[PDB]
């Protein structure tokens, strides 16, 4: 309380009030926010005595931010993507990295809805028109998502929500997947690609970013798609090949598509965009907004905030993207954590401290990662006992870090 | 049927098929298609010997049309509007008009679905900005449709059905309406028009076009709206000032709006578009396109096909738009009908006939708009006499046309 | 008003309130009402000086009876029946006679939805033996409803009520009708019977009494079922052979059944009840309470009331049962209805009386069943012409009633 | 399943097929299957080679029949009671016990929505009734559950499910809970009891068994009760006033109740069942069957086979009855596992068993109950060397059990 007062958390770039609401509620009251992102000079000083940073995409924490900041104990990415930060450089200071992979799934539910359903109408090109003068209102080709198919690749969090979305204004909701997975609602498993592709009037990409998914979507897999059918990426930028895609509109194959993620995209709003696509007014193109709602960053400021509240109490590491992970539940008693650099005897060192010295281990969790390792200590002891016992920890060699939680 | 394949339909600029799959099975095979609208000494030449024609917004039957369509019937408008057909030069000519006003309502609905998804997620100003290589990401502003307020004015076809939907996605559903409706699931009908305009995020309009709405939706109306709310108009296009739209998007008070309808539309696509809207990224502009999709076509061939059927068959006039309405139910024996001028002691002369022929008559419905009077009159007789009956029939003054139906 | 406060109401067995309201609201207080059914004195004395009679089944309307009801206009049956009614002893009278067909839909199939999980559930017997100090716990044999398989036959106002119900709790709903339905919701219409029965885990009957559903499940129709399947007949009493029934639960061929109606049921609830299903504890017996609610009861209140107001008030005789169905938009002006025998001139001389009186008719409706005619005809004409016209009408050779309504 | 098969599965009582499909799946194949439950020598006889055992209620292992199970490693209650294992016997041999907490949220709850539309409809004492040969048709008192306001105490798993089944037919919720829940759908928490009660059409209980909850539906709180209204109790036995119950039924407050838990329930089937209630035919009594459908016998047994499957494969004892809650994530390499009299110094010597060989220890989780620990161990390390190990870890002073399970 008086001693939470002292633990300082950075918090920019406009996270979301219920960020702060959460580390309040919590005790932690010391906070720096800022709006926007720092200069350098600015973020250095800010950062130099900051316990915790919060920040999004657009503050970069490169291996020397880091260095700088003294009292840093872990960094939340208050956001999906954690490219900014350098991993490595947080994880050889035993400086766990949270983000939010998951707390965006209901906005890219909801935008590929009315992105599908305006493309199905001609909407898109029929307002770039409108808005340049020429008049074109027709019946012929434009339909109504009720009674279509939507082929949902990759059945996960926003795949599922989708489908349901989908279900609720009457469209069949066909997945692929690479797992077998629990259909919802009337929800269809397709076993084969070919299959979903040839039967969807909408396929909408729901897939992470590696090797299988890499241009997945290319000629072969466009030209297997349902004539005059449409594709919708906001998944990953790598999953289209955006070329075979430009091909496929022009010779008409597929009356149009929305995408939101590009094998490139623009680091600031000053930077400009280009691709392909933008000859094409039957595309919908969007500047990676999939996610980008206010009710998304409230989501993400109490998990991301939690996280960090988590660490700091009770020193999980669940979730961490850089750094082995490890939760023990809250049983009282004293706890303690130890990162290290995986040094032969670490482990005989620290349970020689307690069990030499009286002291019943209640519970230990270690994890390690290559040549990390993070391990959390129960113990059944007096305040001074675990005080001492603290002491004694962190000169174990190959020590980076060692705390007294609670 | 050796007498049903011998009445020309003539049908013009493409209606769905289903209208012909419908005339067909009604016993009605004599139809002569086609895609497009025609030319004027092929119409003429076409609508000859029509007995009916079926016709969708770019055909003119004018009076001169008309009156030189010798066999002519009965006259379908595959379409909202009448104002292509000169109603009263039909109807002096004993000629009913049908349409189909509440065929496109699923259509309308799903539009506006569509385009308040994107309004509230700014996509329409992201697209266009794209387009010209500006990106724009940002979550500010951004909100997801779950969990706000749709006001809608005009508890109708349309707007109850689109009430329905908003609640499938989680919207709260509220409605002005002049007359008190039931609401359906939990809708609520809000009593002043102030009061939604208040409360809601996103308004839209489904109302039809009079002195009670023409301009409804002025500067004080807008400004009632919610700050940063969206209105769409897929209505009528005297219902918003948009001058004043302009004012409240251009002062930011609107966050943006979609509008399918206005005071002055093109005559076909090749002419040219104009609006002030044009200039606003953040607004939805589109050809009045909110009924435009084939299942809309689909409805509308077979609602219009059902009528000139009916009306062919048992001289059903119901919904007839410039005709008096008269429909009676089926009960064998013969069917006859007249079509008059209002003069008195028509009835008389006409039961006469048959009390002088030694026929019965079983039933008889009369009914009376403008200077114009209908009666439809089944009796019992055979062949003969009731084609003596018929020949009578036709020689009363102030006859316009007569016919026996079976 | 002096003209409505003439005009008595008889109520009688406890009709609900509802009508009351309706009738008072309408500007009719003239009311006497009964709880329960009148004896013989108190009815003749009672309906003597009546213009409207409601009655429930109980009360018999018979031809001695009809008769001494000097002033009786028309009959409301608030219920379904009318066999209470000698119908064509009303008809010879010129009164309608209406009843409620359809205001029980929601009861009988909510009972439905209560009688399926019970039984899939194994409840009835489990209560059955409870209730004997018998203690049956098991799991053997007990279903959920979601997920199951309901087969409705007959998919008319009960059944589609009922298939929407069971979507609500997740089964899965088909049909077998004799005529094609548009299913509602994720219904599906099975085009054979015996495939219906070989895949329902529940079968529930809603369909008509005649040559076509007379024992229409029989032996050979309950063999089709699926084993350890459930029937359920809350339609009419001849539809299921009982004994075939009774043999498929004793060889458990079916797992349960629920009845609401018999070949032979009880004149009264003071009379014995019997059947072959008394011996099964997995067998739902009811009185024939399938449409037994105080809601059920409001809405024929609400129903029939407002038939007979429209009768009284603008000469309607839609869905009369026993009667010539007329009925004319109310277009202002006077309306005269005119009730006969079909004597020859009837007609010419309604004519004669508005040429003589230089009367213009705006609307007319005839018609007719068997020796029975019903003309309602609306008239430009002030007061003084149109009651002169009423008088010469009156007098008309073969009249039965004649009236001015407005 | 080389090794595997060696792995008895002893399966009594009649535990679902898919307990035995998971079992199989997971490469377990070596199962006896009962579908009872088997006397003593036999019981012995079966068990003593067994591996592990899965059970239901009437299986009793005690301290004997468990200290006799030779090869016995985790037991496996098909169910939620565990009463009939001796928790300790078992801990104190090494052995974890797993159950089933919540596999039957639906069945409870679908229950009670079928009680309550019959108990409203009047027909447990209708069908009571029928079978002695007493016809009772009436609408009096009968009531159609649409519109009808749902009182929930206990707004938990149970209670939430419930609640939105009700909003499906059309009812109105509400709920009392002790603390501040989120309401689902349109549900409305109430604060008072009192008021819960006064405006409940159908009341019913989804409580825990705590003195909170024991009588507290005593006299006072049903007579605040609305009069007519309905009670349900498929919660606990000890929670409504039974006495209090029979009075307010007699006295008629009172319409119905329908109850499936008593302060006193048969220990068997051939056990007699004696209540008060027993003389009310409108009462559902049911044995103890809210959560028996084979719906939860097969949640129940992928469930629990899934938990003896992983502590088999993987040593996870989460969710453990009797035992330290330890599971740690697979990332290859060996894997130990080490249960033991917890006492200082284990740890030590495990540790240094490693340190020893010059193995790496990449990860452990050790918890600790009262008097006992439970640690799992991930090395790094080949065949030979990790059983060199496990042989040294059996010979640590307090070690119950050790094993290498990959
Ligand atoms: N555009 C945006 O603003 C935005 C916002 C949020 C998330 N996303 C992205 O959406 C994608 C999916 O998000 P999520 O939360 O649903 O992911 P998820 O992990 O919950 O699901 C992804 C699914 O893809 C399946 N899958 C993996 N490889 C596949 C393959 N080659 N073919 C087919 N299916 C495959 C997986 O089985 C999994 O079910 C991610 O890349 C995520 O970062 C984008
Ligand atoms: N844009 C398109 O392509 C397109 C397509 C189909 C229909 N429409 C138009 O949309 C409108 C609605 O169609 P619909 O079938 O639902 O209409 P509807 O006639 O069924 O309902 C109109 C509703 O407006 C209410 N109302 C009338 N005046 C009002 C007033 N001034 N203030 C508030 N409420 C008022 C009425 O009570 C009624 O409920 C019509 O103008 C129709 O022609 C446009
Ligand atoms: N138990 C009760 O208290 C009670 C109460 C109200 C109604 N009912 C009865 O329930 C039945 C259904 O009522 P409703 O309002 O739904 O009637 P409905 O006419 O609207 O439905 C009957 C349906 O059955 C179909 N049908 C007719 N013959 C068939 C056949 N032989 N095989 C299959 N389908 C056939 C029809 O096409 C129609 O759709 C009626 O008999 C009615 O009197 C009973
Ligand atoms: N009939 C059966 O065969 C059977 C089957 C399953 C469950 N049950 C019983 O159902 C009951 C509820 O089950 P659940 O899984 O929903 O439990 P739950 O714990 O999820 O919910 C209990 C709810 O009760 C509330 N609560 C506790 N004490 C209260 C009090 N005095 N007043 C008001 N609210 C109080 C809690 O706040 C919680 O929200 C349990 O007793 C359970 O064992 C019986
Ligand atoms: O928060 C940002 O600025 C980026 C949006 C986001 O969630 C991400 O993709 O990293
Ligand atoms: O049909 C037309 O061509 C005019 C507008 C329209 O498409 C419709 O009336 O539905
Ligand atoms: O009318 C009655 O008295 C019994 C109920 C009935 O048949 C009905 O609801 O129509
Ligand atoms: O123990 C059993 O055999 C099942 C009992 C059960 O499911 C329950 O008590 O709810």
């Amino acid at each position: 309380s008086l001693e939470k007062d002292k633990i300082k958390f950075l918090l920019v770039e406009g996270v979301h009030q219920k960020a702060l609401e959460s580390l309040r509620a919590a005790g932690y009251t010391n906070i720096e926010f800022h709006k926007g992102a720092l200069d350098d000079e600015q973020l250095k000083e800010s950062i130099r005595d900051a316990h915790f940073i919060g920040l999004r995409s657009r503050t970069h924490l490169t291996e020397d931010v880091i260095n700088a900041a003294e009292k840093l104990v872990a960094i939340g990415c208050f956001c999906i993507g954690t490219n900014q930060v350098d991993l490595d450089a947080a994880a050889k200071r035993g400086i766990p990295v949270f983000n939010a992979p998951f707390s965006n799934t209901r906005s890219v539910a909801e935008l590929v809805i009315g992105e599908l359903l305006l493309l199905l109408r001609g909407v898109p090109e029929a307002n770039a028109k409108a808005h340049r003068g020429v008049w074109n209102k027709l019946a012929a080709g434009s339909f109504e998502a009720r009674g279509k198919k939507l082929g949902i690749i990759g059945y996960g969090h926003i795949g599922t929500q989708l489908g349901i979305l989908a279900e609720s204004l009457g469209m069949y909701v066909y997945f692929y997947d690479i797992e077998n997975k629990l259909p919802l609602g009337n929800a269809t498993q397709v076993q084969h690609l070919s299959d979903l592709l040839n039967m969807s009037d909408v396929v909408s990409l729901h897939v992470p970013e590696n090797p299988s998914t890499k241009n997945m979507m290319g000629a072969k897999e466009i030209s297997l798609m349902k004539p005059g059918s449409l594709l919708i990426n906001a998944s990953r930028g790598t999953v289209v090949d955006i070329p075979a895609l430009c091909d496929a509109l022009a010779s008409k194959h597929l009356a149009g598509a929305a995408i939101d993620v590009f094998p490139t995209e623009p680091a600031t709003n000053s930077d400009p965009f280009t691709s392909p696509l933008c000859e094409f007014d039957n595309v919908l193109l969007t500047p990676h907004i999939g996610g980008s709602t206010q009710e998304a960053q409230e989501n993400i400021g109490l998990e991301v905030a939690g996280k960090l509240i988590k660490y700091s109490d009770n020193g999980s590491t669940l979730s961490a993207v850089n750094f082995p992970e490890v939760s023990l539940p809250l049983h009282g008693g004293r706890r303690l954590m130890h990162i290290h650099e995986n040094r032969p005897g670490v482990l005989t060192a620290l349970n020689k401290i307690f069990a030499e010295q009286g002291v019943n281990i209640a519970a230990q969790y270690l994890q390690t990662s290559a040549q990390m390792g993070y391990v959390v200590i129960d113990i059944e002891a007096d305040e001074d006992v675990a005080e001492k016992a603290l002491q004694a920890m962190k000169a174990i060699p190959g020590t980076i870090r060692a705390r007294l939680l609670y």
